């Protein structure tokens, strides 16, 4: 009939090449079928000097408030950052100032393609990681080194030795974890196994580490049973404390949520979302990057291929959390038919240099065999125009 | 050729399962009947380490300790499903480990790479040598505390107090870890006598950025070391060392052929070498990368036919052998052991292979019998290869 109604949204303006197929992303893939009610911000590097990382933290409070966030790619400033463009102050990142305003857990997947080589040529179903996410000195000259803790009710304080260096040189370590962020880290991890209808394994290494790792586990199977147990079940699915070199072992054709704690899966192809506790709240960023070499080129008269996949299943991950969390039926298929046609056009044979380039090496990669970031996003554009008219008859 | 070479004083660990029977097979067809040995086998298969009460292990460590060089088979290790499998007394540790704990020194892998044999980059000619540089104190905040790390040399000169942090919502764990000076200066000697004994260049890579003040240690004493003594032996060999960061090294390496030894802080499995070199630069200790596939075993007690890449196991033996030879300067078994190694590629290149190689070019599903020689067989073709190569290098 006419565009979608999708609903509240955030919106996060990058910078370099991402930004180029992020305003590309938009005119020919949402914009012509979704009807964002949006809060765009701008966190394009030039405007986060203007508003002094203001703009950052109040994208920040947009989220919170109304659960759903994209994100395309953001410098993050060093040293040739300020001589580049004349920052005023280190800024610190984008993300983070995010991150520490919102909690919750990083979960990092590989889009799959039959197309594509990948390592172990049989993980079909894809992989969800959740990396959980330092105070180091240098003992020079022998000494004792030791860790204390001193509880707040003035009870006994309680020393405990990390090894006396009784014929000098050395270095030591202090490092930790509360217990709420233990508690964050898990449902998270947990919800997110509902929400993908697939089966969460805990890795540790608590057979070494035993009051350390032995915790998580301690947190996570306690909080197991509490609650989220029965969904299981009513979802066809497990969870099992694996082990760290159990489950580097068994992973399997995959299609399971790895939620471990302490080159490979191609660049372009690497989604990340930020799943916040409540279960509520979502944000989601192709964690990939600015591409900086291929917008040197872009702003030369040159001409870029690049893999605009990551980024596109950003916003359909987003989306398809709006419609999971208000009931958008047409929303939520919308979602999945973009995914599916983003796939099919690469497994029907189009693509850029990066995916050809998995496929018969780079030295070998001719001009016959990708489009361009440009006729690339064409074909996308097309195939969905076909896609969506196939399903409404 | 005439008689065998005289090898001398080396150390044989037997294993278990599969491992076991291609181990006796590599003796049978290819060390034995060219190689005099003074062995000193020790028979590490599981039942016999019940028996013994894991002495024999012990038994095994201190003679590597005396002797230099050891070739180990696979093992099996112990967990509850072994400890009712074979009735076992006690859930003994892993030989491998109590072998390493012993012995000390660094384990570097290898994977052993052939031109008809597909790789991560299509650029490696040359193989790329891994070592791995390998308790704390952890425990449990009751409650709402201030857990922080203090240190004090013995002097008082200094007492000196960081914050790991003050737990306020309270609960919560916390763990310091320390590394000696020492563990530091083995790792870098062990990964520069390696970039000698196999000519080529060392690339140690870390996380400097995030911990300026720990990989900090690790990037300086390699120098140290490097330049109170190593560079010398180094720059002559036409070689170098050069640190590098984690993340311009990954990438470093897909543009490269390979061919460089790389250090790191913390393919076929049938084609993974193993070697732990101690500091001292006098021990070695090989062995394959896998276990004693214990799936392949399965079916060769069934009766089924089986096809078990031995090159992992031959190579821990050349490996060791070229060790022998070279603290002992044995020119005819310094020889036999690349000899060993040529043929060994030279028959895979050639299109004789097992089961696991073949899926390698052609992929599970598309593999026929056709395509491949089982573990017999691809064990004659070696012997018979091996024995025509030491023909014509008598020339
Ligand atoms: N905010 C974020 O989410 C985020 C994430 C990462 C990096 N960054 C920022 O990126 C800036 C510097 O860039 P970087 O050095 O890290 O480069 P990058 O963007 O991480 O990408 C490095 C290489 O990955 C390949 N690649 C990534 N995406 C691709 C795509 N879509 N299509 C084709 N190839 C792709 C390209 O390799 P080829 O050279 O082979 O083409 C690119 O040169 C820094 O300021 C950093 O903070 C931001
Ligand atoms: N002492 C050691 O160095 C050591 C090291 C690791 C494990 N182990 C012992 O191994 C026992 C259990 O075996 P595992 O499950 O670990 O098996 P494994 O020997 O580690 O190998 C696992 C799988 O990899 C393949 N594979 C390994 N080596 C191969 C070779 N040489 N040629 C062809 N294919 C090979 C086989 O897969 P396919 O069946 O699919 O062909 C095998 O089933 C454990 O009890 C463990 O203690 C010992």
């Amino acid at each position: 009939s006419k565009k979608i109604s999708g609903g509240s949204v955030v919106e996060m303006q990058g910078d370099e090449m991402t930004r180029i197929i992020w305003e590309l992303i938009k005119e020919k893939l949402i914009f012509p079928y979704v009807e964002l009610d949006l809060h765009s911000y701008d966190l394009g590097i030039e405007n986060r000097d203007a508003t002094n990382d203001q703009v950052t933290k109040d994208a920040a409070e947009a989220i919170k408030k109304h659960n759903v966030g994209v994100k395309c790619a953001t410098i993050t400033p060093d040293e040739k950052r300020v001589e580049e463009f004349k920052l005023k102050q280190m800024w610190k990142s984008p993300n983070g100032t995010i991150r520490n305003i919102l909690g919750g857990t990083v979960f990092r997947e590989a889009i799959i393609c039959k197309n594509i080589p990948r390592l172990v040529s049989g993980w079909v179903k894809p992989i969800i990681i959740g990396h959980h996410a330092a105070t180091d000195f240098v003992v020079p000259g022998p000494g004792k080194v030791e860790i204390t803790y001193t509880p707040s009710d003035g009870t006994q304080k309680v020393t405990y030795l990390v090894h006396n260096f009784e014929e000098g040189g050395g270095v030591a370590m202090g490092m930790y974890n509360q217990d709420k962020s233990i508690e964050d880290f898990a449902h998270s991890s947990f919800q997110m196994a509902l929400s993908k209808g697939w089966p969460l394994y805990l890795s540790t290494k608590n057979t070494i580490l035993k009051k350390y790792d032995g915790r998580f586990k301690d947190i996570f199977q306690e909080i197991y049973d509490k609650q989220y147990k029965s969904q299981f079940e009513a979802q066809k699915i497990w969870y099992e404390h694996r082990l760290i070199d159990d489950m580097v072992a068994q992973a399997s054709e995959g299609g399971f949520i790895w939620a471990c704690k302490n080159g490979y899966g191609s660049l372009g192809m690497m989604t990340s979302v930020l799943v916040c506790p409540d279960g509520k709240t979502v944000e989601a960023e192709a964690a990939h990057g600015t591409v900086t070499r291929h917008y040197r080129m872009y702003q030369k008269g040159q001409e870029t291929s690049t893999n605009p996949i990551a980024s596109i299943f950003a916003w359909t991950r987003g989306l398809a959390h709006r419609a999971k969390l208000d009931n958008n039926k047409e929303l939520a298929f919308f979602a999945n038919a973009l995914e599916e046609v983003s796939i099919e056009t690469i497994e029907a044979g189009f693509m850029t240099k990066d995916l050809a380039a998995c496929i018969k090496g780079l030295p070998n990669v001719q001009r016959s065999d990708y489009l361009n970031t440009f006729e690339f996003m064409d074909k996308l554009g097309e195939n969905l125009k076909i896609k969506l008219a196939q399903a409404k008859l």
